[PDB]
This record gives structure tokens, sequence and C-alpha cells, in this order.
């Protein structure tokens, strides 16, 4: 009963928070193993924001001119390297509270949760998605830096995402844990272009399939359509290109719900030509975009984690 | 930068969520010292869930008809009893992780965080709020029960929430920690009403806030207004009456802002009037009112806990 977009049990998370300064600045830190990683833009000054040489910038770093803090301890570093957009200091301590990890690059219209931090201690979580411009919208201000997004299976913690700047139209932008920035992006303080964002349009037809799940099905029309003709209402729209993987992942909630993916997709088009009339689907008024057909699954069927 | 349904970090509750049978009911407990709290229909057949009575199913159970598991080990039942509509069953091992904590009857308007469990494991985590009719508006399946609401001051943990029932509606009904329902609902299968649910009118106006203060100030009027002229919209729109309490609560974020609170009412009161025009307030198309006053605050600065 009830839809909501929740968030993974940052438990596993909050164990690696760590706090990183280099001079004046202080951001968050990802403690895995002997390893410590943070936005390399922790060694900028606010002048060096504008057009920093960060190969010149790190030369004049040492070990201990980086501060990291676990709580009431501090990590001795004993090693650093820049990776892309991201620094690895090396501890000598090992964190005891690693959880099994891996690092993954998400894909644009996939999700994951997000773990804000300040001065390395968690202040709340919250899911968010990839856009297809490789943004995201989430709520993130001065200190945020090195916040995690992640997504947890079982025990396994898929780190995906760590946030290293606001672009000017207020969406926030960062790396893999492999410092390799999600989209055309920059760590530059630089009024820089996001594009065109498009609405991820399987996530908003497994949105629609979770809406007859629990109730809403007002939505329901009495027509069909064909692949191309939908994304001839899509591309005008702004929304992604439906593709056979798309239906082949909409299948299973196809086939529970018996309805089929292309008349889903008229029901999805009768909503973007008409609007919506004043009414709500699963209490909202507009199409949400941010639940995969994944995450549609999980929540409907109640999967746990460790 | 952004504004989101942010929930608290869920580490200090997970490690109090355990796994509780009672004949074939399974349900989820909170472990905290030497003591587990779950909801007592775990001791209910599906035939007893219709009218249960409750001291004449408990009479027959004794502390070995509970089978309270903490992930891989079981904690023996050393006593039990019923408090309202929750069981206090005293085990003999006391819960190492347990964190600072206190019990909290929460007031309607405000609101909370949601751990969603099944079998004692944690699924997801979400932010909610107390419905003025005292009722919630949750994801919770089956085998949900137990799973509690709470909130987080830096490292004391304030339960507020234990869920037991969905209504009709779809929406959700639960208890303080101390067994007393939220509202005028019981622990029994039939149809229960919640009543007219009004809109928490304080929240909306300082979602309002937080609005103008992230750059969505399109409208922000040029009218002014009275608590009564306000209130006039507001019962028509069966939104709560504002009282000089409320425009307390929001003078923080009023002085902040450079607008008077009376001002900010004319601009909702117009919104209820008028509608949106198809335009959207920090994402929404619809008026939020599950934001506090120090919700706001809280993420609009970057309000931290352990
Ligand atoms: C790191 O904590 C910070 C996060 C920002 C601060 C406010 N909201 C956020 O998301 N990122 C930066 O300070 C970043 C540093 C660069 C070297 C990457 N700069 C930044 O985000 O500037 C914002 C901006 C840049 C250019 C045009 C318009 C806005
Ligand atoms: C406990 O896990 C369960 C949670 C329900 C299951 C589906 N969604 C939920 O929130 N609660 C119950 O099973 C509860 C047991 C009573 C003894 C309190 N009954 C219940 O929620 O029934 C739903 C209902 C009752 C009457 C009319 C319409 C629906």
């Amino acid at each position: 009963s009830g839809f909501r977009k929740m968030a993974f049990p940052s438990g596993k998370v909050e164990g690696c928070m760590v706090q990183v300064t280099c001079g004046t600045t202080t951001l968050n830190g990802l403690w895995l193993d002997d390893v410590v990683y943070c936005p390399r833009h922790v060694i900028c000054t606010s002048e060096d924001m504008l057009n920093p040489n960060y190969e010149d910038l790190l030369i004049r770093k040492s070990n201990h001119n980086f501060l990291v803090q676990a709580g009431n301890v501090q990590l001795r570093v004993i090693g650093h390297s820049m990776q892309n957009c991201v620094l690895k200091l090396k501890v000598d301590t090992a964190n005891p509270k690693t959880p099994k990890y891996k690092f993954v690059r998400i894909q644009p219209g996939q999700t994951f949760s997000v773990l804000a931090c300040y001065n390395g201690s968690p202040s709340g979580v919250y899911q968010c998605a990839m856009r297809p411009n490789f943004t995201i919208k989430g709520s993130f201000l001065n200190g945020s830096c090195g916040s995690v997004g992640f997504n947890i299976d079982y025990d396994c913690v898929s780190f995906c995402y760590m946030h290293h700047m606001v672009l000017p139209t207020g969406v926030h932008a960062g790396t893999d844990l492999e410092g390799n920035f999600y989209g055309p992006f920059v760590d530059r303080q630089t009024a820089q272009a996001a594009g065109t964002d498009t609405t991820i349009t399987v996530n908003v037809l497994a949105w629609l399939y979770a809406a007859v799940i629990n109730g809403d099905r007002w939505f329901l029309n009495r027509f069909t359509t064909t692949l191309n003709d939908f994304n001839l209402v899509a591309m005008k729209y702004n929304y992604e290109p439906l593709t056979q993987d798309h239906v082949d992942i909409l299948g299973p909630l196809s086939a529970q719900t018996g309805i089929a993916v292309l008349d889903m997709c008229a029901s999805l088009k009768e909503l973007l030509q008409n609007g919506m009339n004043g009414r709500t689907i699963l209490g909202s008024a507009l199409l949400e975009d941010e639940f995969t057909p994944f995450d549609v699954v999980r929540q409907c069927s109640g999967v746990t984690f460790q």
C-alpha cells in the first residue's frame, strides 16, 4: 500500500564518511579499506577555483597537508595521488566498518541514493536519478562536496557518484568514484551548460505501472499506439525515445498488470497531449521519471537488504 | 542549492531492527536495551484479526512462543507484557548497538523518517508527516508492521511511530512507542474512517519560504491579507487555521527572506484561488505540506547529526 520515493538504508555508508581539510577548504571523504576518496578541489584556495591547474597545485602539497578526521580520531596520511578529479589519500588505518563494496559507473536514467554530508557527518539521505543530461536534482550546500551516491544489493554497496559542484540552473554535477565526471563537466568555477534535459520515458511508464498496482487507474484509456507514433509524441515533449530494450525491461510489469506496454504508451500519449485536468497520479500532479522499473518491483514486492 | 524531501540517516535505527514471530505471524521489532517492542497483533492468527481479544489471546502465550531473531542469533525471551497495542518482550541480552534514545508522542503536522523493514531487515527509508487526521502516507506492504518512525537530534533518536495497519483509503495508521494509537484507530481488521484530512498550512508556508530561498519567486504577489481573511480561504480549501503561534514559528524564515508572514499568506491565497497555471514551485505542481519550518531551516543551513 502506497508508493514513496524511498532511499536505501544509509547505515553502511555512514561508517565510511570522514572529514578532509587541505589548507582552509574542508569537504567530505569516503573511507574504504586504507584509502580515502575525496574531490581534488580540496587543494584549491578561493582564488584557485576560477582556473585551477591541479597538477601544479597538488605538487606543492605533501601528506601532512591533508587533515583526515574520522569522528574523533585522525588518520595518518602516508600517500596521495590524483585519479582524474578525485584524490586517493592512502592512510595507515583500514576502516573497520568497510562494507562489501565496488565502484560502478551508473547509466543515465538509473537511480541511486545520496547521503548528504557536511564536515564528515551525515545530514540526510534522499533518492535521486542520473538525468539523461548527466546531472542530478539534489540538495547540496557549501561543504557538501565528497558526498556519495550509491545503491545497495543485499550487503554490497555500489558507489556510483561523488558530488563536486552546482550548475547555474541549480542542478548538480559530479563524478564516479574513479574521478570521471558524468557529462561534459569540469571541476572549475565557470558557467557550464548541461543541455536539454529530457524525461526518462521508461521510468515514467514504470511509474504508471506502479499506479495501477496501487489503485490509480483513471489514466487507463481504450487506445493503443506504435513505438514510432509514441516516439513522435515523445520527441515533441522532450521525452527519451522508447526502444525494444525499454519494452523488454517493462515486460514483467506488463505481464503482472495485464496491460500491454504499447497500451500504456497510449495512456501516456493522451496525458502528454491533454495534461492531467487537475488530477493526480500517486499523489503527484506531474509525470514522475525518477522511478526505474527495478525501483517499482523492489518497492511493490518488499525487497530488503542487510 | 535545491530542495528535496530527505530523511534522517537511518544507521542508528538499523542496528535496532529485529525479527519477531509468534506462531505463523512474522513482523519487525525494535530492540532497545534488553527490551524488544513490536505490535501486539503478532499473536493473532489470520482468523483472530477480525475481532481479537488480545487479553484472552496473550494469556495462551508463553515466553518461548516468541521467536526473536536479530540477524543470525536468537534472543532468549525472559518476560512479556502488553502496553496498549504494543508488546514488550524482555530479553536476556542488551542490544550493544543501542543509541541514545527516548520515546516521543509526535504532534499532528510534525514530520519524521520511517525505516520500512521486512523480516527484521531494512528495505528503505523515507520522510513522512503526521497528517492532521493522525494518518500517514507511507509505503507499507504485508510484513511491514513493527517498522518505526523517528527523528534524530545529533545523537539522540526520538522514536515516535510504529506501523500497525493500512486504512481502506490506502493511508496508514500506527502508534507511539507506548502503544497508544495516533487517531481513533484500533488494531482490528475492520473498515475504519480517518475523517477529512486537512492541509498543514504552516508547512505549506514554510515550503514557500524555501522556494524563495532557492530562487522560485514567481508566486510572490503584491497583495497582503489578515489572519482572519486568510483563514476564510483556508477553511474553504480544507487548510489548517493559521494562528499566532504558527506566525511565530514562521518568524525566523520571515525575517531571513524579508517577506512578512501575512504577505506570504496573500501569495498562498492567490495560489488556492487561481491554481498554479501549469507552473511549478520547487519542481512540484502541488502545494507541499510535509516540510515543517524546522525542516526548511535544517536543509537550507546544512544541519548534521552523529
Ligand atoms: C563543494 O562543496 C561545492 C558544492 C556547491 C556549493 C553550493 N552548492 C554546491 O553544490 N562545489 C564547489 O564549490 C565548486 C568548486 C569547483 C572547483 C568545482 N564550485 C561550484 O559549485 O561553483 C558553482 C558555480 C560555478 C560556476 C557558475 C555558477 C555556479
Ligand atoms: C502489518 O504488517 C499489516 C500492515 C498492512 C498490510 C498491507 N499494508 C499494511 O499497511 N497490518 C495488518 O495486517 C493489520 C492487522 C490488524 C490486526 C491491525 N490489518 C490491516 O492492515 O488490514 C487492512 C484493512 C483492514 C480493514 C479494512 C481495510 C483494510
